[PDB]
């Protein structure tokens, strides 16, 4: 029911990247067009080769962090055809997802509903491109002003650069891997985002007896390190944390009220000073903390362990809590490197085949691929400010009405913690299909 | 959507009952007339004076038995205005609904949504009508049925002439039979309802006993506890103990909208024994959480004071009623046990009798029809369908008579429940208006 | 502390088998016996070479089905030495289990913590011995009375004959395998009880897609059908089951009363109508039931196989509910079976291997004790345990002093706790009061 | 145990006979038994009988530690005094066996405990409150304090009696903490006194009061929550500064700071480093709610949702990020006017009660000892407990056979354990070393 757009025409909208934030604008639009419920020249732009939510995390038994009904739609309008609900109907396997009594569903059945989503509008999305500069444009070329941008993507497969021409761009690209400043670049050393995609590659004998790290202490090391115990079942894994402990994430009923989506204009309405406040409150909600259940299946394999044996030095599998590595040794033919260890307070040494880093993200990307385009923002801004519907401030002495820029996903300290993550992609969708092309549909 | 028909005219489809059942149909009667998701003259008899549901067992913190996927639509038909969720958004709820994260809402929340959806259906529904006969109309052929209704505010009785007539009356209360006439034995369906008005002083301590051991007796035990705190409270149970409902995924597949058509093929003989084999789904049995509940309370009582003959609080399983004795409402009720293996005196101010629901009450409904089945059956024998079989010597092909929630028999557990309302309240439109929805 | 008997002397006590209800008689007769807390010529014999707790079915993530409090001697006297908590107090884990906030400990390590108990009484316990038959003993040459039993094992390495004299004998031998009658016997059918130690020896190649089926749909089959698929992770596993679902065991507090110890009193009185239709009733609580956690666990597995295919019949996992088995052809040089399957209501499977979790009985203390059934009263053909789990004898044949005790295998006159660990440590002081009573 | 004159040189007196002072009684007796394995000791308790928190003791309160984390299982299983030695005794081990809950009802604990306590009755003297503890020389003319004198108040007439002793145990708890700005009034009650004084203030269970609740930890949720039960009709208010009612931290990695064993890791750091372990660790206990609790108090409030969507019409209402700011509380009206502003660096309510739910402090034992504290090394103005309890004296003015030890205010040296339950069964064993060990080696 979306009709692409030829490559060469002038865009309304142009999305980079096209994962759940993405789709939820793709999905609202449908919804707004649909004669059921209530042309722009829109496209999406996406560097995998299809679509795919975390495929680097895609562990076995990981389950959604969010509960169902949060799904891309429900929360706007329950009566979509994009709700999870009716995924499942169409699929077949309504009465069967029921009969499981869960609100989390299997990362990769989330993975798929999102993927049969997004099947509906593979003619406006443009995969296997990666956007690589946004560049400024004028209809003519004396007038003072921008009034469209031209987008640059490169070929992932062929490297080719192409450019398409829009009046107003959705960047929306996630979070980039966050590594510690002192790690060096080694194919061992692999962000927690490549997991499941590049370590296999890299160690190929599954009963092999591997020793393998795992830096960090949130959802995505614990993880890693419960899967690892049972991908590589004669590994030795050690998880090394600069904590003491792995602490439980957040679940309780009101804290999590600040994910509803209605909370986004009072979050928004706040001083930067109590917005900085108000995410450090509630940093526990999310970050550097796992999911209750997981903590406790690990201490339970702990547990066992010292059945077994009860010097935990002699464990197949450890925890070195208050520890940060001050140094990797990673030269020459061999197959493992030397991680050193001291106290995280303000030496030991490991000897690993590889060392999972799940150190969590970055969400600065934005300002690398608009760095062509920065000179139009206002004076005195070293970062893109985004106002309550997402579009960034830019200089009227320098850029047409007509012409703008959105984030999504990267606006967590003006538009809370909601706003990476699932929570609120249904309702600001909508929001985003009026901010964009309000004017355009009345 | 859906428009009155004068109370005069020859009706299509008139549905005795308005409860879970009639509305289903309704709905997706009002779906399969909704343009985003792709009129007959029906009209529905309820004798209550609105929507409710089980309004006598609203107990405090009563939870719906049933996933909210289950509703009034959304196995038929996500996208139907009638979800719960879809409820919820509309009351501006969702979100909060969210973050409680249950599948089983408050029953006084699940009624809610149920009278939001009978809402939409004003105009075609006469409250306060209780059915009492359905009568042939007519050459020797029957081809339209008369059903009439005694308004149960002035007696006044009605008369609507109908093509099709369906029957969702639920169920009646099942009571042990050679009880005693006392207003002061009753049975659950009334607790919420008459209990108090019985007994007005939430203070005093009466001495209430009650009977049965599944869910409305649990139900029933633990709410009089936090209702009348000074009270005595008796639990009589037959069995040993409360058991377990179970909630197991397997075995739960039986309430599946698609088992239907699975067990309807089967024969009678595999019909009653799988009905055996699943009784412990829903039957004499107590949700687990529930039964841990009282048996904390009970255990509380043992702390304070380890003979169980002094608790305030007390079952007696493996008993039976041999007798309740009455001297008139100046004294207390005598309630005489023995053992229920093939003794005790209670003196108490209520006996609560929780010992569940009969669904034949349609016989007695259809007794003026019931020459029109068949020679030698003494029971209505509905078809996969729902619609009873009639003699079609004496029976017009535009008549016809259907059967809503009283088939388990022939249509297994999830009949008499909400489990596959949505999806056969479809099926019904179907049969019903397929052909002249098509024309 | 317990001293050895001289093996040619005179018993007061030979209890054939040491699995937990013969274990929990030491540790009582221990405790009676330490001032502290409040020697006969005592002797355990057992099959294996060491102290197990079904060990063919430790499987990864098997866990005890009874609270820890119900151990071997804490619902006795929680001051002995022997209960669990003490045991983890030894073993430096006491706080590091507290911290698991469970009721439930792994199999393993319930077996290690009976193990410890059972090491403190190496003394009196022979292993590797396997009692083949109980004979009567007349001391007199006068008097035709029995007054003695000579209990004759069989060493399990040497097959050597030995005989042990007592005049008193507790049989606690547990349970055998029960299999379905019209199964052939074949390597590739195994019964539950020897998953663990008699399958990896057949199917070597973890990584080869076999074909596994599993009969039954109790505890031990979903236990195996579950993990079969972790330890085989290309297998094709099939579970039959002639029920058309596996159902939950009841954990539920009231009826879980009946595993009281204090109840076996109240059940024993009862008519044998009584207690049969007791029996009957409360057979959900363990008897072909599963623990609710993990048949979700298998139905979440099933689910996933639904979300990346949606036709049943091309699953690598699958259940088949409400068949049995008409035929198994295992005669050839091929490497499966071929199983027919008919429907249980009153199709074929090429497998490498049938796992049969079929049950147990608990019947074979009739053939060990067949030279002395003559010793019974007139007209009984099963051994007619009293409420203390003695057995009746025609008191014109046998002195009073011998007698011969029943342990485990007494569910029909003493309740469904009678097989468990439930009433052991209770049981176990009882049988040392009955036994040893007058003699202390 | 046996008596000991209130006239003799006892060798150990201990003031408070809590679950601190019990679990020395405890470890004691289990050092004198030698089923396992007299000094004259005197335990001094303002109460009338052992009672655990009596004023909170709301119906269906729990208590918030394993039960095998009693006053004896974790040094000794075998002790007689186990909690579950206690459920055997009292014939309902089995029946506990089926709750299937590690977690007992508080005011089963407590008759636990109380069981317990029971046995020490002829060296415990109830109904005495400790008032000063004195110097005492035994030669008045050296120059070294070789024994104190423990001054208790009888509660009943309220005489003063001395009781003279060697060594001091200081084992009193806490005291209520309020806010400084609050004015004192018998309308306004600290969550301690909940259970004993509100009652008595609002006799009329179906009265329609207005009831404040201060604070959101897990006596304000408790309370919160028990007023809707126990004042069907009531409007219950509850003010807290945060934003929300947080969970408390019951993961199991987190939750070995518990430990035993870890007292000895934790005592052993640098108090910087033992400042910001506690500051990491606050979670665990401290202004946080059992995650049940919450989740059935959010309940309730959802039920209200239904029945109304505007919140401002709720019978039971959470105002959050508040702060009270001046109470009205003179006159003769029956209510109270609160005046809230927000907590962020006008609204009023109108009360009969608020509870004042803001936790406890633990500097008591200082006034208590202020007689004694010339007795510090110079340079110190706080006591300094050593790893086994026993506060720092200038040796050259206490006798080495005398000496004070401190149980429940230590948390800055010894971790979050120190005031709870958690180690009381080991660290009665410690306590009973330090002080007995060459007596009864
Ligand atoms: C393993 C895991 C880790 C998570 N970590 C975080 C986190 O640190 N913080 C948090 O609040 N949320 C996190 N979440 C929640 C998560 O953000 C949401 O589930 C969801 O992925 C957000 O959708 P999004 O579309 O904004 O981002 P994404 O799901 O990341 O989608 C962004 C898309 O942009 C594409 N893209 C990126 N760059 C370009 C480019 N230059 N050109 C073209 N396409 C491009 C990517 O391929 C991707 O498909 C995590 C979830 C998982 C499963
Ligand atoms: C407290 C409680 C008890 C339950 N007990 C049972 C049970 O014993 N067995 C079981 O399988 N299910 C039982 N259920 C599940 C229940 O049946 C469903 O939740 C649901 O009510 C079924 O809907 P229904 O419309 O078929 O019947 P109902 O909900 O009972 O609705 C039937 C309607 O018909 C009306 N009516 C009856 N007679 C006449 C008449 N002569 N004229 C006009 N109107 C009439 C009634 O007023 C009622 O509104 C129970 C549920 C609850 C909450
Ligand atoms: C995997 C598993 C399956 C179970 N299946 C059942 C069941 O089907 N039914 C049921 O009611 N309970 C069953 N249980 C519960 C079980 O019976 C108790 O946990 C407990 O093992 C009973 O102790 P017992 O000593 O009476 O028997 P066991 O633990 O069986 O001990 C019997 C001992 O006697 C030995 N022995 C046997 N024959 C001889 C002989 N001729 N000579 C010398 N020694 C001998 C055996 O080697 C064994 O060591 C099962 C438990 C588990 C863990
Ligand atoms: C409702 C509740 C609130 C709690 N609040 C806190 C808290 O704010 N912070 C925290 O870390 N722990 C708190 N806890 C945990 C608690 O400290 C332990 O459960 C336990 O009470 C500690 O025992 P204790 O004997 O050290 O103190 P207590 O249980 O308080 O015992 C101290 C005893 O000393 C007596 N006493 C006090 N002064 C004198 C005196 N001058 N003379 C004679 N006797 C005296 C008291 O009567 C009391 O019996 C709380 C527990 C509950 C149930
Ligand atoms: N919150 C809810 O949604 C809710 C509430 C209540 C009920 N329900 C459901 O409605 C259905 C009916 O449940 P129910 O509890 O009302 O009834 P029920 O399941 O039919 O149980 C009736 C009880 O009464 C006993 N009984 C029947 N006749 C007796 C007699 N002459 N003498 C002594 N005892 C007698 C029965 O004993 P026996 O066990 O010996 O047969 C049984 O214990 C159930 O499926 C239930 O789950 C739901
Ligand atoms: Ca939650
Ligand atoms: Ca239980």
């Amino acid at each position: 029911r979306l009709r692409s757009t030829p490559q060469d025409e002038l865009h309304d909208l142009l999305c980079v990247g096209f994962g759940p934030a993405s789709l939820a604008i793709a999905i609202a639009l449908h919804d707004a067009l649909d004669p059921r419920l209530n042309q722009p020249k829109i496209c999406f732009l996406e560097r995998q080769k299809q679509f795919a939510w975390h495929s680097g995390m895609l562990v076995p038994g990981s389950k959604a962090q969010i509960s169902f009904i949060k799904d891309l739609a429900t929360l706007r309008d329950p009566r979509s055809s994009f709700t999870f609900l009716n995924y499942l109907h169409q699929k077949g396997r309504l009465i069967h997802f029921t009969n499981l009594s869960t609100f989390l569903p299997a990362r990769l059945e989330f993975e798929d509903y999102m993927r049969w989503c997004a099947q509906q509008f593979s003619d406006v999305v443009a995969y296997g491109e990666e956007v690589v500069e946004v560049i400024p444009g004028k209809s003519d070329p004396s007038s003072s002003v921008v009034d469209f941008f031209t987008v640059r993507s490169r070929n992932v497969e062929t490297g080719e650069i192409s450019a398409r021409r829009t009046r107003k761009v959705v960047i929306a690209i996630g979070g980039t891997a966050k590594m510690p400043s002192g790690l060096p670049q080694d194919p061992r050393i692999i962000h927690s985002s490549k997991y499941c995609t590049t370590l296999p590659a890299l160690l190929k004998d599954k009963s092999k007896p591997y020793n393998i790290a795992v830096l960090g202490s949130g959802q995505s090391a614990a993880e890693i390190f419960h899967d690892l115990q049972k991908r590589y079942p004669n590994s030795r894994t050690t998880l090394i944390m600069r904590d003491s402990a792995m602490r439980p994430s957040d679940d309780s009923p009101f804290v999590n009220e600040i994910f509803n989506p209605e909370r986004v204009d009072k979050f928004y309405s706040q001083s930067a000073a109590e917005r900085q406040r108000s995410l450090l409150a509630d940093k526990a909600t999310n970050y550097s903390v796992v999911r209750l259940e997981l903590i406790e299946e690990i201490y339970n394999d702990m547990y066992l362990q010292r059945v077994k044996n009860p010097d935990e030095t002699q464990w197949q599998h450890r925890i070195l809590p208050e520890r940060k590595i001050t140094r990797v040794e990673h030269h020459g033919p061999q197959s493992r490197m030397r991680i050193h260890l001291k106290s995280s307070k303000p030496k030991e040494t490991l000897e690993v085949d590889a060392l999972m880093v799940a150190t969590g993200y970055n969400r600065n990307a934005h300002e690398r691929l608009l760095s062509k385009v920065q000179h139009l923002r206002p004076t005195g801004q070293d970062q893109w400010k985004p106002h309550r519907d997402y579009r960034v401030e830019m200089d009227p002495s320098k850029v047409s009405s007509e012409a703008g820029i959105w984030l999504q996903g990267c606006n967590e300290r003006t538009h809370g913690l909601s706003d990476s993550l699932l929570s609120v992609l249904a309702v600001r969708g909508g929001e985003m299909v009026q901010s964009i092309f309000g004017e355009q549909l009345e």
